[PDB]
């Protein structure tokens, strides 16, 4: 039958080791360890009638949609035609019933105590209240956590590459739009391996990964279709997603309106072009590089990333993008 206890997904040891790494109106996502391997646990309340972060909680039929796109472009890691590791492994989902764990809470206020929140401490939920546990393949740190960190402009090259590809991948089979990716939502991982693979429509290539692999994260708004059966977040009520300011960020939002009428349900591969635009100027503008471009080499890099930043609009799609960029030749 139904919901199981938060115990059945969090046992003392694991609940014991969960830290909280981010939020959204959604919820909450903390990292823990399962059977000796890190994982990411995104926890959202639903079928509840109290506020949660300013919004009405969802239904589990509202739910299915991110449940499914995440279900998906975890599979591209194991595809053939259409493959990449640039999204992120999808565990497990389960729907769970309780009041919030008492061990989560003193997490959730350790993040508040040293980063700030934005939610309201989950501390009011019944112990009937359901929730779905979403657990995720760990995929590193936050690239806007990592502003100050990494290499040099090459590696901001790579991370460009990286996205642009598992984008062009996700067009391709599924005619994905990601529709929300600011920077907290790329991660950042070390790898030993100097190149990474994707194979588009059958045709494989590499990627010089500078040392990272990154992973695009958080499907809330995201849109895809199988079979003509279009999965995506309907927002075309919502007033405050488009009165945003302060970040060019709040920008995407508005333009993604504009290029899709207000009809979310559509396909429009542009978008996935815009969150591009918006990471390659962060890139350019809000990162520090332990190494700058002060060598011909690396002058010739960011050269290369302003004419990407200059044009890059002019594309239709991350497939685009891929395929005829000068930066990716
Ligand atoms: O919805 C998700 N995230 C939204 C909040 C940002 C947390 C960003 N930081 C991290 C750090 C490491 N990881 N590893 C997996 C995930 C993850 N997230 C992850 C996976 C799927 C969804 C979300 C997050
Ligand atoms: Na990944």
């Amino acid at each position: 039958k139904g919901p199981v206890p938060f115990s059945h997904c969090l046992p003392t040891e694991k609940l014991q080791r969960c830290e909280k790494i981010g939020e959204g109106v959604f919820g909450e996502v903390f990292q823990t360890i399962a059977d000796h391997t890190p994982v990411a646990i995104k926890i959202i309340a639903i079928e509840g009638p109290d506020l949660v972060n300013g919004s009405h909680q969802k239904t589990f039929e509202e739910i299915l949609p991110e449940i499914i796109i995440s279900k998906e472009l975890s599979l591209l890691s194991g595809e053939v035609c259409n493959r990449t590791e640039g999204f992120i492994g999808l565990n497990s989902v389960h729907c769970v019933q309780g009041s919030y764990p008492p061990l989560l809470l003193k997490a959730w206020d350790h993040y508040n105590s040293t980063k700030g929140s934005a939610n309201d401490r989950p501390d009011f939920f019944k112990d009937d209240q359901l929730f779905i546990v979403l657990e995720f393949e760990f995929g590193g740190i936050d690239l806007e956590q990592m502003r100050t960190k990494l290499s040099s402009l090459a590696t901001a090259k790579s991370i460009l590459h990286q996205l642009t590809a598992s984008l062009a991948v996700a067009e391709a089979s599924l005619r994905f739009e990601h529709r929300d990716l600011h920077w907290g939502n790329v991660l950042l991982k070390k790898t030993s391996l100097k190149k990474l693979h994707y194979t588009l429509n059958g045709k494989s290539s590499t990627i010089p990964s500078c040392g990272l692999q990154v992973s695009i994260i958080d499907y809330t708004l995201s849109r895809l279709e199988r079979d003509g059966i279009v999965v995506f977040c309907d927002v075309s009520m919502d007033e405050d997603l488009f009165t945003g300011d302060g970040d060019y960020q709040f920008d995407i939002y508005r333009l993604m309106k504009k290029e899709n009428n207000n009809r979310w349900g559509e396909y429009h591969p542009y978008s996935n072009v815009l969150w591009l635009h918006y990471l390659t100027d962060k890139m350019l503008k809000q990162m520090t590089f332990k190494t700058k471009c002060n060598t011909p080499a690396m002058k010739q890099i960011k050269r290369k990333i302003q004419e990407f930043h200059r044009t890059m609009l002019n594309f239709s799609s991350a497939t685009d993008l891929l395929c005829q960029h000068s930066l990716f030749k």
